[PDB]
């Protein structure tokens, strides 16, 4: 566990565009770049407001109904397809998924500290993991009330990301 996290720390760069380039389809890579930037922009906007109101705070309060929360779910959906694209498989071994999600949470936590200059403890691995767990148990669990139409939109989005991963193939 501690080994896995520290291996992920060395390798947080594996989710940088320069390391992803040519290991996944260019279409998936662009979806990853957009989704990462969208999430970070929102976290940064929310942080800046919370900070203005309490300059001493070190915790990021994650809002359950926000645009940031919705952007995080989408980033996860893109992330999962990145994993499958790197593996060249439709279904990962559980140990492979485990290692990936650690790298993912380490990469994003590092970005909040290094790119948005937030306190390291604000967006911790633990916090990202809680949200990740919800994502990996689905949309109905993650968004506790989701209107049926929103569920279809999420499904359609996932389908599009999958097709991207397969270079436009079903």
């Amino acid at each position: 566990t501690n080994l896995m996290v520290s291996t992920a720390v060395e390798k947080k760069k594996y989710l940088d565009s320069e390391f992803l380039l040519h290991c996944i389809s260019a279409q998936l890579l662009d979806m990853w770049k957009q989704a990462r930037a969208r999430w970070l922009e929102l976290v940064g906007k929310e942080w800046a407001h919370m900070l203005a109101l309490n300059p001493e705070r070190k915790d990021f309060l994650w809002k359950n109904q926000s645009e940031m929360n919705s952007a995080f779910f989408d980033l996860c959906e893109v992330g999962k397809q990145v994993m499958l694209g790197l593996l060249g498989k439709e279904v990962a071994l559980p140990k492979e998924e485990q290692a990936f999600w650690i790298m993912y949470a380490v990469h994003l936590s590092a970005a909040c500290a290094e790119e948005l200059h937030m306190p390291e403890v604000a967006m911790s691995l633990r916090k990202l993991n809680v949200k990740l767990k919800d994502f990996n148990f689905g949309g109905t669990r993650y968004f506790k009330d989701m209107p049926p139409e929103e569920k279809k939109r999420r499904m359609e989005r996932k389908q599009r990301i999958e097709e991207a991963r397969r270079h436009g193939m079903p």
